[PDB]
Order: structure tokens, then sequence, then C-alpha cells
């Protein structure tokens, strides 16, 4: 009956319901085990550590990936980017036990130099076959003003691995080898600046400033007097959309809606 | 000029004295257009209605295809080898349904269009023979656009228009007997901020059609969705267009792409 | 306390006065010598000529840095690129001095093949380093519809410059051949389409139109015809947000803003 | 080795004692082996007749294709994407012949293989998961070979048997439970300095054959030339073993691949 | 027939004399028009100056290809490197005109930064099915301790375009604009330490010298009294192989030995 | 009177001898200051280690530059990269005081990722602009059967670097900051299977293999029952050539023959 429809909202809201069958309400429905891809060590924490004790709490398996070692995030001269690369380590480790978090996987892309290439896109689409994810929480590459390269590429390359997954001749050495091209059901954007669904972590938020002061190279006393202020606010930000105190907000969309969808920022 | 001390005077005066710019009718005189696509499908998914207008009115309109297709199949049984000759013969058929009769094909494989200097002067050399009126491409702006191939295509295709009228740019193009050439007109398609729209709700059944020449690419069970899809986007132009089905384009002057800090307010 | 808060809109004023200490009123303060970064010779006068002219008046060191030779800029099939940069290096100095401008960095990167690559970053962080500026001016990469690829780059790269200067693992060997790391005060962005500041330049309006003028290759009559409107049209543009006839607008943010901000557009 | 003052006596000293090097019976603990071919038809054209004598002895050849042979036609009307299946066929064709059942596909573009990190990561990938006990490849020091693809693939196949070892080198590897693997043994075909050789008079008219199977390669005219080339390539290999038709193969601890300023010395 | 001969040194006669109809005697029979392709400004002059006036001489047309534009090739810290590149385009064009050579091509790549890329090999294609030249002139890329990137850049591109010129399938979008497909007849290495070939320039020594000379950039009188004992020993290194005083020595084989042909060193 | 000489052989000596006065007999005449050019953490000591210390001995200032972190070199699963990096920069400066080195510059390229870029280039040419050294030694790029990328690379880079500190243009930001270009005197190739020169080592043999030995990651006992007579073979085969026990090889060669000179190998 879709070709006698005249009104594009009628047409909208029989796609996303009917066609698609999107729900925003309880987009994890079916989600045991999802992948948080982190550019930089301390990144699944600081932009949705609430979301993931959240997820772990109710018996979802959380897994991450990191891009990068963490090799530049220091001012003192004392302190090598290898030794800096191994002390990040033991920090999200110690930071991934307070969340139920149990493996990471470390691409090892030097800070500053993770290259937007196929190269990181194969890497990840590895990954995304051998633990065949239900969903993926990736940074929203689009957050207006993000100067860090290494935010842009994550973002980026985490969207075309999960789009590239399925393709059979996208990385066919990995099939030749036995792993399989896996379907991700999920796609949410953290560190989103039009997030459209939303996680109460005002009962968690304490232990989301712990897990990210583990992270002792990155929040000494002084830095913490800043970073504080600015995380409450940014969880307050969230919050109001929310309405609660303290929130984390994430952009849900179907797979569809990231190609040729000039309607996409309509949801 | 000098006289002037209110911005929405000397914009207005910008637009329609010293630009001469027109939305009314932004085709006037153009006889041969470039469609440049990042897969095949992408002209006739984008603008097929409006190529068919086109080439009705007996516009010459000229396909390049930046890509091969090799990795846009689920099945475990077609080599990306395989599915370029595929696509070649759908994109052929879909051609001809519109007015299309020439296709350039880069190679360039699908998923990996480098966004280089190469291939900026492989554009360039096809729009510095064919000297074509007006070029269409992918908006790269397109908001949530995750296909490296559509950014790609978007940015290239600006560049090359630029950079065809630089007698530096791509010299060795000049020395074996090609001339700059200046497009008059840029056409953005797949876009999220129309300002000009083409009525194709006389033309849909036939796009569709061409879009289901390729089979590949639409078997029974995905048309189950796209067919939809296509009719929602098709009525999202609509509204904007006080039709029922449209296709939008984005059209500024050459100038409005470069440190025109009102450039959106068009 | 800040956990007492539960309201945005107080906790973002708050953060921008007492933590941020950031102060659009007069946010050039302190700056003594300021960078000012274009991608083409002529891009720093078209862009904020009239701002570096009442900048130089005031005893502030302006320095520029120019990414490319300026090569491609021509449609005579008589000017050799090298011939071209050559009379666009002589035009740069000439329009300079009518500005108070005295120091160029020339990159020499080719005209419209600036690569975004640590390459170029490595150079701009050198610079930094060593002449020490309080201030960086450069292009917003995120102007909307900007098609020119060296000025995206030049943009995203001045940005990660300020960003890596401080950080000591960042191109060691400048360290090791006795530069120290530098901390930028100032960033602004000319050439925005989202300016939070502006600069009247309605007195040396005219001066700015002759040091854009003594680009004689880019400018001839027929082109000037086009181009004295436009630039007049740009400085009304940002004249009525500022509610003078004629100025030049800037995006100033605190540091962190450009960093996993997701109310960065909210300033 | 303290008390040693003559450099000819360390230098035998090292090869039998210390590395228990052994060029008389190489191939003694092997039962995989890879072979490494930038082109479809170079495993065969290079070593074919080795390969039959291999998998007769019962010993596993698998190879691993870097391109798909995409450029390898002057005939106008046959794409890349048509020659690369037609090459496809052939290989497999021709492999059948030979005692050869598995082959990889990196799927590079003929002309177009990088000499990358990442083409490196994709090798090691294949000697982690075989465990081959040796491996084959074209000799990069090859006296004005002018293909890039045969040097880059000579010198890619070394860096992924030196670095597949290595637990810090592609560690997702080993994340999603590969491991490292040592290959035994290190054979260069392909080149002007072989110091072993394989009898193939008796199976030289199957690789000749094997070698025919390529039909896009070898057209009739072209085998006017390419029959009396691959005859004087085998007697040149022959003269050097004491038999009439021979493949010559450059055998060497892996040692001597790194700082060995007498590694030309065996 | 071949297929009874039991001697390799019989078969090598056989394949070169009689299958590949391979003649060193006069190996420049059937060529009117051939390509020299230089690294920079000057190497086609120094390399085989004095072969290139006899050619053009004999009534054979001689284009050069020009790769890099020479901008690195001077100590003076007042002539920038585009001052330089105008310089040298001079005296190339002066040399040029000595030696009857009428057409340069310039790739415009800057000196030090010659790319070995698929980008510049269809440069050099694009020339070759153009300008259908019978032969092609390139530096031995196997020059023992020639340590100029330049230099092994051009001798293996050179040999690459030659190879790939005529499949139709390589840069395709020649022939979809109307060039056709071209076979090389010839190849010719110069600048090589194991030549097979020699042309005696003892009659035109002085004249080459005076080219080479026309590069007043690169020759000033200092370096030229390095210079001028240096080629002339070089030209008594070809001479004494050739039983004349002063010869341009040449590497000169068959297509086929370019590929799989471990035999190849032995001619 | 150079033209009047009509013999290759005489030309040649008359070349070396009197117009290049090139010196095999006492070739480090004038050098106080040389830079050693090392691959990888160790390969300056195991290449050159005991004309390391006869240098130092002298009173000769001996600085290393080391291009990669050593990330790769180990068998074990439970040392990271960035674990191993820290201990074997621990190590060379524990090898390094045993011979007389007191500063050690680090690129920190990854192990199996240092590139050949103009980048790695221009890093060299700053560090031999600031240090001003007489003589640089480096890994012969041409040693046959080289499989390792970072020993072919950092050969070529180094040669690079030293062809291109003198030129202006060259990195034209490091002059505009206040290095200058250097020309160096002297250059030494190690690791060579073509040496023309040779120090006795057999009296400091056993310091060397101590200072070897430092590198506990990388000789290991096991390891060691190889590597010992490995390397006491390698200097046995050098010690032959030069008519003593223990040496170790270097190639040195005039500047001159580093670009187009065909007889390169007869010295
Ligand atoms: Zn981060
Ligand atoms: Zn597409
Ligand atoms: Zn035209
Ligand atoms: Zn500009
Ligand atoms: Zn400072
Ligand atoms: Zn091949
Ligand atoms: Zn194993
Ligand atoms: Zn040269
Ligand atoms: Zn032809
Ligand atoms: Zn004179
Ligand atoms: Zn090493
Ligand atoms: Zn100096």
């Amino acid at each position: 009956m879709f070709e006698e429809i005249n009104d594009f909202e009628t047409a909208f809201k029989r796609l996303l319901n009917e066609v698609l069958e999107f729900d925003l309400q309880n987009p994890l429905k079916d989600v045991k085990k999802v992948l948080c891809i982190e550019p930089h060590p301390d990144d699944c924490v600081i932009g949705m550590g609430g979301t993931i004790k959240r997820l772990t709490d109710r018996g979802i398996e959380v897994i991450y990936i990191c891009m990068t070692d963490g090799y530049m995030g220091t001012t003192d001269e004392n302190i090598t980017g290898h030794e800096l690369a191994q002390i990040r380590r033991k920090e999200e480790e110690e930071s991934a036990k307070m969340l139920g978090v149990k493996k990471i996987y470390w691409l090892n892309y030097r800070d500053t130099e993770l290259p937007y290439s196929r190269e990181v896109r194969k890497d990840l689409v590895k990954i995304i076959r051998k633990e065949k994810p239900d969903g993926v929480f990736l940074p929203d590459p689009w957050l207006p003003y993000e100067a860090h390269p290494d935010h842009r590429a994550t973002g980026f390359l985490a969207l075309d691995a999960v789009a590239f997954s399925p393709l059979p001749n996208f990385s066919n050495i990995d099939l030749d080898i036995g792993l399989k091209p896996h379907s991700v059901s999920f796609i949410g954007l953290y560190y989103t600046s039009r997030p459209n669904y939303f996680v109460d972590i005002t009962d968690v938020m304490d232990l989301k400033l712990k897990a990210i002061r583990a992270h002792k190279s990155q929040f000494p006393d002084d830095i913490w007097e800043t970073w504080e202020p600015f995380l409450r606010t940014v969880a307050l930000y969230y919050g109001q959309k929310a309405g609660v105190k303290y929130a984390e907000g994430f952009r849900i969309m179907p797979g569809l809606f990231y190609h040729i969808t000039p309607f996409a920022e309509l949801i």
C-alpha cells in the first residue's frame, strides 16, 4: 500500500515502525555481547562508563577495543611514551574491572598517528568477525569542534568496519582461515551532541568518577579541579533532556540511515 | 556598493546583479552534463528521475563511475571480479532506460577510493576532454554519510571542477593537447539542504524499474525495504517542492564553495 | 561542591566563568605575540587583515605562517607555477608591510597538495615551540561548504599543532636539540560562520582592500569587479552581528571545548 | 669457538655444527610448504616441476597468490575484472595438474601490490594459521627484475617469515587465537645464484602443459617465444646441476638474511 | 627442434639470435623517435649528451622527459627553490638547443620528493602513448652505490611505464579519451656500470662539456675543477671497453630479460 | 692537463689522489665528532662496537642516533612492545657507557615500521645540522641478502640526510629557527660485504662481546650459543682481509662516488 502514501510524516512512521522494526524504547532488547571502541585508554569510561556498569550488572558481556597506546598524553618530561603506554594499560585494566569489563583488545597504533586506512578497517573487522557482537558503541565522528584526529578517525573507521564485516569480498583472507562474515544488529554513538536515547547514571555517577580517576597519569589532583566539574556538567546536559540529574546520551539509528538518507537527522 | 550599510541589501545585490545567480531556471544554456557516481547505481538512485527529464529535453548526460562496485554482495559464491562484470552490464542496462549513452569507468576498487591528487587528475582529464556545461556530484556534507567512497567522491568532484581551469594543474594534460575548461553549473544530489526541486511523480515508476535493473543489489527480499525507503526519500523532497515525489538538488554560485560564511543562507 | 548543582544552565555558567575563567569581552588581554596561519598567500589579509592592522598598531607582534607556495592560482597559460610562487612571495611581503607584519615562515608545500600528515604537524609545532606565541589564528575547518582541501587541512593541522606543542613525547627531537614544549593561551578561528567575537574594521577597511589588492596576480581589474562587493558583503555580515558597518568575525572557545564537549556549539 | 683464528675453519664449523645447515637433503622434516607467487602462473613457471615432485612424495603444497592478474592482456575487449575470473580458473586448472589443492587469493590488483605493513600482516596471518614447515618465494635480488610486484613479493615474503614468530607483530592475530609460528625452511626461486637443484627432465612435459593451462597468457604466437625461453632457463639450471633440465633454488640459514657479510659465500 | 638441445650455451645463442632477433651491432636500426628520461635537469646531457647530438645529427627526433624541477640543487641561501626551478628550465632549454632537442615534457615533481607511485607511471604512460616513440633511454636503477632516490625511482618508473603502456587495462581513461596502447621497440640504460654497447663521442666531447656547462647554477668554476676530470674519467672508462678515447656506455637487452631471466647478466 | 690523458687506469689514479685527495691510509684524519646511525638498539655495538671503543679512547666524540624503539624484538608472549622498548633503552644506555658513548638521540619510529619518507630524512638532517659532525657511520644499504626493511631504509635515509643537510632549500624551517646547513667530511658504511678499510679489534673483542651481551633481552644464554660463534666468525672474515685475527670492515668512498659513478665498485 506504500505506493499510495502522499504524506512524508506517515511514510516515515510506517518505514521506522513496520518496515525496519526500529525501537528507541528498548534498543538493547536482544543484545548479549557489545564492543566499546575507544580511541584512547579512558575514552570508554569518560564517554559511557555509567552505561557500561549498568550493562554488565544486567549480565551483558562488554568488550573494549582500544585503537591507540595513549603514548602522548603527559606533560611530564620524565615519562617516555613507552613508559606511559605500560602505565595506561594497567590503568585501563583497573578502570575496566570496576565496571564489569574483562576483555580488552589493544590495536597498539600510536596516539596522534591513528591512520584513516583500509589497514585499520581490516584490524577492526577481524575482531568483529571473531567476537560476533550484537552491538557496537563508537564515538560520533560528527561531534562539532572535535579537533583530535584519533577521535574523528575512530568514529569513521568503526562505522566502516560494521558496514564491511558482512561483505565476504572485504578482507577475504579472514574467511579463508575460517572466520565468518558477521552483521551487527545495533550501533550506538557516544560523545555525541545529537543524542536520541538516554541512560540514567545518577545512582552509579560516584563509581564512574572513581573509574575515571583510576587513570592517575591523566587525572592528577590539579587537572581533576577542572575535569570533575566538566564531567558533571556533561552529565547534567544529557540529564536535562532525559528528565534526571545525571545521564549519558547515545545516538541510535537504523543501519540504513548511515547511507544516502537526507532525513537521518530527523530522529 | 561602498555606500551600503545593511547586509540583507548587499546580499540580494551580490546574488542578483553581481553574480547573476538564477535558482528559477539554473540549467538555462546547459547542453552537456557529467553525473559523478561513487558506485554503479548511485546516479539512478540519487537523481535517475531528473536524468530521464534531462535526456528527454535533449541534454547529453555522461556518467563517471569512480569504483567497480566489487564489494556490494553478501553472497560467498560471487568473487568481486565476477560482481564488477555483473554491475557493469547492470549500469549499462539502467543507463539505456534513462537517456544515457556514455559511461567512464575509473576502476578504483569499491571501499578503496583514495582522496588523492591522482583521482583529481583522472576527473580533470575527463572534464577537459568532454568540456561539460554542468556537473552533478554527491553532497560530501550529507549528515551521517558513513561510506568513505561517497565522502571522497563529493570532495574530489568539487576539487576537479575548481582545478580544471588552472593551466598549472596536471600540466601534461595541456602538453598532449587538452585545454583548461570552466564548468558553468554545479549541482549536489543526495543532499539534506536542497534549494531546487524536480517533480519526478510522472517518471517515478521508470526510476524504480531502472534501479531494479541492478539485480545484484536489489533481490526481492532487499527490495521489500528499499522500495518504501526510496519512496520515503522522494516524499521528503516532495513536501519541500509542493508535489508527491521529487529529487532535491543544492545549487550555489562557484564562489560560495570557498570562504563564504553565509553560504548556507541560500 | 558542583555535586549539589542539578541544573545544566547553572553548571555551564559556573564552568565558563569560575573553572575555565573564559572571557569573550577582552579575550586578547595578555597576548603580545600571535601566529596567523594561512593556507595560501593572501588568506591572512582577506580573512582578518583589518584585525592584523589594529593588532600591530597596538604593538602586538603578528607573525605569518604560510602553508603553501600558491603555485596553482593563475589561469594564464604563460606563467609556470614556479614563476607564480616567486610573484606571490613578493606580493605577500608587500601586503604584509602595509599591515604591521615583518616575519613570514614559508612551509613551501605545493598549492592543492597540502598533506594532512604527522609531517606538517611537526613543521608547525617546531615554529610554535621556537616563537612561543601567546595566541594562534587559523581558518575554521568546519566552515560549511569549504571545498578547498588546503583550507580544511590547515585548520585541522593548526588545532593539532596547538594541542601537541606542549607534549614532550610529540616530535621529541625538537626538545633534544633544545626547543621547549609551549602552551598557547589563545585560539581564534577566522573565515568562520559561527563567530562569537567581533572587531570593528570600518576605519581600516580601505587599507585592508589596498593590502588585498597588493596580490595583483590574484586580483586583476575584472576579478576585482566581483570580489570588492563580495568582501564588503562578508564585512557587513559580521557587521550586523557586531552592531557596526564593517567587522571581522572570530570564533573563540576554551581549549577544553575542542575535545569531547557536546555543548561546544552553545557559546 | 673462542680459540679459532682462521675464517675458513670457523665458517665450516658455524654451518655444520652450530647451525646444523644441510644442503644435501634440506627438505628432511618438511610435510607442508607455502609457494608465494606475485601473479597467477608464477609458481608453475618458476618451480612447477619441483611442485609436482613434492606433491608426488606426499608433501602438501599451498599457493598464496598476491595479485588478481588484472593487467596481463593486450586484448582491448577483455576488462581486468573479466581477465581476473579467467586467470583464477586457469590457476585452479594448472594447480590440479601439479598436486595443489589450496590457493589463498590476497586480491591486490596486478601492478599495484603495495610494499606495506598491511600486506605483511595478510601473509603473517596465513603463515600462523597454516603453520607451514617451509616457504618458497621469488628472489627479490634477481638482477634486472623490472616488475614491481616481483620485487615487493620477495621482500614481503621474507618479512612475513621473519615477523611471524614475534608475538608483538600483528598482536590482534594472537588475541583472536592464532599462535606465533617459526618456518624451518626458506627457498628462493626465480634466482640467478642457486645453490640447490631439482632434476625436472622427467616432468618437463607436464610443467609445460601446466604453464599452457594459462591460455590467456600463452596463445600460440606468444608460446613460439616462451617454449624456447622456458627450455633455455631449465638448461641454465641444468648445466649447474649436471642434468638436462632443472629448477634452481637458493637455500640459506634464516640467520644469513640479516647482517651477514659472507651470506654470498654459500 | 629446440626440444632436442642438451647444451645451455647453444640454446642461449639460438634464443638471442633466432627467436628474439637481438642485435647489439646496430640496435638503433628502426628508431626515428626516442624519449630520454632524466630525473633532474642536466641528467640527459651528463649521461648521454654526446649520443643525443650524434642522434639528432642523423635526423632522429629526441624528446626529453624531466621528472623533477631541480628545486633543491643549490648551496646559495639567497635562491629559493622556485627561483632555482625557473633558472634550471632556462638552462636545460639552452643545453637542449645545443644538442638537437626541441621538445621537453616537465612532470614538475619536486627534487628529492619523486614518488615511486602508480600516479607517476600514469604520467609517463600518457606521454609514451601520445608520442609513440620507437625507443626510450632511462638511468639504470641497478647502478651500484646510487644514493639519489630520484635516480632509483626514475629508472624503475620508466621500465614500468614501457612495460604497462601496451596494456589497455592500465590507465584505461587514456584510451577512453582517444590515446592508443603503444609498444616501445628499444630500451637503453645510461649511467650504467654493466654496459654492452658503446657510442664514440670523442669528436663531440667538447660540445657535450659546453652543453653541461650551460647549467651554470650546477657548474660554477670551483665545482667544474672536480667535474671536468670526473666526466672525462667516466668517458675514458666506457672508452677502454669500446676501443676509443671517449665513449658513452649503454645496456641494451631484449624486453623479455627484464623479467624472471636468471641469465640476464650473461649479455 | 686532464683532457690529454688517453688511459682510464691513469685518469682514475689521478682523479682519486690529486683531484679528490682521497686517503684510505688515514681517512679519519681531522674527525673529532662522528654520528653512528643504528636501525635498532644494539646495531651500532654489533656492527662497529670495537671501532667505537677505539674512537672514544682517542678522545673522538661518538653520538648514537637510534631510528627505532626495538618494540618487536622478543619471542616472549608476556613482554608487550612498550615494556620491551623501555628495557632496550636502559640496555643501550648501559652498552653505550661501556664504549665511550654519552649522547643518544631516539627517533622512536616503531621497529619493522621505519618509513622511507621525506619526514625521517628531515629528522636526521635536523640532528646533522645541530651537532655539525665531521663524519657519519651508517649501515651499507647494498648488503647482499639483507631482509630487514629497517636496515635497508636506515642506510638509504642516512645517505640522503648527509647529501641534503648542506642544501638550504631542504627543510627550510630548520634555517628559519636558526640551524645552518652543514657538510659532513666523512661517510663510513658498516655491516658491509665490500669493505676497503679495517680496524683491528683483537685487543677489545672481549669488551665488544660484553657490551653486546648488555642487551640481555636480545641475548639470553640459549640465543648466545649461536651468536658468540657468529660474531667471532664475522670478526674473522674482516680479519683475514686486514691480516689480523679479529677486525671490523668499513667501506669509505668519496662523496662524489655515491652519484652516477660507473667505476664506484673499483675502490
Ligand atoms: Zn581520546
Ligand atoms: Zn554508493
Ligand atoms: Zn572549454
Ligand atoms: Zn586560500
Ligand atoms: Zn612557553
Ligand atoms: Zn609475475
Ligand atoms: Zn607453530
Ligand atoms: Zn640527477
Ligand atoms: Zn603504437
Ligand atoms: Zn672561468
Ligand atoms: Zn638491527
Ligand atoms: Zn656546519
